């Protein structure tokens, strides 16, 4: 029933000497809607969401530097990478104010250049994002062998650059219902030969887990600090027994960030795009005329 077509005609934008790929629909004018994935999606993770915004809100949609259709130059793929070229392709389109909708390392960018530029964002609607976790107990158990791995030396390259774990072992045991094979082969596309892999690696140790990498710590604490001291409207997606933002998480959120609703999803590890389309879609789309 969910859908795995990805109905949207290309569209190109050259940033920093490399073309970036995104989506874009909806009317012309008004706010838009910028939706940021993570790690190892792309814009095919907001393909049945989109259809939600779409017939009343422009819906842009990038696939990060080294990822989905975008191009991929010679970066380390650093997280400081990330930021400068998604600050250009926000430029290059013109972009004025927005509204967020984020996920994973594109809640980390995304919050990011809110905390910088509070004035052009009217809302932020996030799930499954980046925040400080205190220590690796936090991290779900069954889960948490392989992200360490991920972060050893040598053995992390060996499962997400040699064997290509992040995709064909993350992603699938991070989303409740089985992905399809069409699926699947969407999200395999930019990733097929090892040396495109790089962000797969980088993005996993970067993730702020027990105060390290420090720069990452301290970037993330600054934007949750701003978060929960900004009017900013707020839309907060959460699932059990989630990942990144357990029920206890979403229930502090709800205690602690000023404007925000939230909305329990249901069933959910990390892609909750992919447990339940539709909610957060119809959500998203009765949230925007408040905004
Ligand atoms: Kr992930
Ligand atoms: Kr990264
Ligand atoms: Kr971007
Ligand atoms: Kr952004
Ligand atoms: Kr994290
Ligand atoms: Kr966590
Ligand atoms: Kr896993
Ligand atoms: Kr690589
Ligand atoms: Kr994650
Ligand atoms: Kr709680
Ligand atoms: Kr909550
Ligand atoms: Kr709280």
């Amino acid at each position: 029933e969910i859908g795995t077509g990805f109905p949207f005609d290309p569209h190109y934008v050259e940033v920093l000497g490399s073309r970036m790929h995104y989506v874009d629909v909806g009317p012309r004018d008004g706010t838009p809607v910028l939706f940021l994935h993570g790690n190892p999606t792309s814009s095919y993770l907001w393909r049945n969401i989109i259809p939600h915004v779409a017939p009343s809100h422009r819906c842009i949609a990038p696939d990060l530097i080294g990822m989905g259709k975008s191009d991929k130059p010679d970066l380390d793929y650093r997280f400081d990478d990330h930021v400068r070229y998604l600050d250009a392709f926000i430029e290059a389109l013109g972009l004025e104010e927005v509204v967020l909708v984020i996920h994973d390392w594109g809640s980390a960018l995304g919050f990011h250049w809110a905390k910088r530029n509070p004035e052009r964002v009217k809302g932020i609607a996030f799930m499954e994002f980046i925040r400080p976790i205190p220590t690796w107990d936090e991290w779900p158990e069954f889960a948490r062998e392989l992200f360490q791995a991920f972060r050893t030396p040598d053995v992390g390259r060996e499962l997400i650059i040699d064997q290509n774990a992040f995709i064909e072992g993350i992603l699938p045991k991070f989303v409740v219902r089985p992905l399809t094979e069409v699926e699947m082969d969407h999200y395999r596309e930019p990733f097929l030969k090892p040396v495109w892999r790089e962000p797969l690696w980088r993005f996993p140790n970067e993730l702020p887990i027990a105060g390290e990498p420090a720069n990452i710590w301290a970037l993330v604490e600054a934007y949750m600090n701003w978060l929960h001291q900004s009017p900013v409207p707020k839309l907060l997606f959460w699932g059990t027994p989630g990942v990144l933002i357990p029920p206890a998480e979403a229930a502090r959120l709800a205690e602690s960030l000023p404007n925000l609703k939230t909305v329990f999803i249901g069933p959910g590890l990390h892609y909750l795009q992919e447990d339940n389309p539709d909610l957060i879609g119809s959500e998203i789309a009765r949230w925007l005329p408040a905004l």
